[PDB]
């Protein structure tokens, strides 16, 4: 099998790390160890399996080839797997709030990206009263200009972009094309504005429970920055 037992347990606990049991796995492993080798090891395998997916791969296969190639080590430290230097780019899938949290105490504050289509936003703008309100204000027949920003719950999407990212702030920048009658299209982008990950673990205590906040508090971190580029082109109309 492996040429040591740091990746034959990461073998073992490949189905539970990649399904939703993943939380409760780790929890489990960082009490047995306090936080230490083999969790630090899960931890930064999470992390480089995360980046794997944002890149186009399959996390559960990702996740193995990555505890198959610590396997061909014969040390067991927690060096094993290096937290990697560059470009951190969070895939929005299963392990991405491990993947932040692994960079807090592992990538030296440097930003991280989070690209805005794997975020799993679904916007309803008709639901945001702010931006109807702009939406629905004096304007010309024919064409004009929307250009306005808000705050956005993301767990008002995705409960698990939100242990990343909590409330985000959001702009919404395209034309509107209204009638005489007062009927209207919009058509443009949402865009993100950057979000700041505070990666003090008392930050993180409702997801990370009582144990592995504990834990973790004796560990360095490094709060850092989220960048959170690109756009999602958008059409909503009323009246
Ligand atoms: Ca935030
Ligand atoms: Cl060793």
């Amino acid at each position: 099998g492996m040429q040591n037992p740091v990746a034959t347990v990461l073998l073992l606990q490949g189905d539970l790390y990649c399904s939703p049991n993943c939380l409760a796995t780790f929890q489990d492993q960082a009490r047995r160890d306090s936080f230490g080798i083999q969790s630090k090891v899960a931890l930064k395998t999470f992390a480089a399996a995360d980046q794997r997916e944002a890149e186009g791969r399959d996390l559960r296969t990702a996740y193995n080839e990555i505890a198959t190639d610590i396997g061909r080590s014969q040390q067991i430290n927690e060096n094993i797997i290096k937290y990697p230097p560059g470009n951190h780019v969070l895939s929005g899938g299963l392990m991405t709030p491990f993947h932040a949290l692994a960079h807090g105490m592992f990538g030296l504050g440097a930003p991280l990206t989070f690209p805005i289509q794997n975020v799993g936003l679904n916007v309803d703008i008709r639901g945001i009263p702010d931006v109807m309100n702009v939406i629905q204000s004096a304007r010309p027949v024919g064409t004009s200009s929307l250009d306005v920003n808000f705050a956005y719950d993301v767990g008002k999407d995705s409960n698990a972009s939100w242990l990343t990212l909590g409330n985000i702030t959001l702009r919404l920048v395209g034309t509107i094309d209204k009638n005489a009658s007062g009927a209207w299209t919009f058509s443009g982008e949402i865009r993100a504005f950057n979000d700041v990950y505070d990666a003090n673990p008392s930050n993180h205590r409702g997801w990370l429970g009582e144990n592995l906040t504990s834990l973790l508090s004796a560990v360095p971190f490094t709060s850092y920055s989220i960048e959170i580029p690109g756009s999602l082109p958008v059409t909503v109309s009323g009246n």
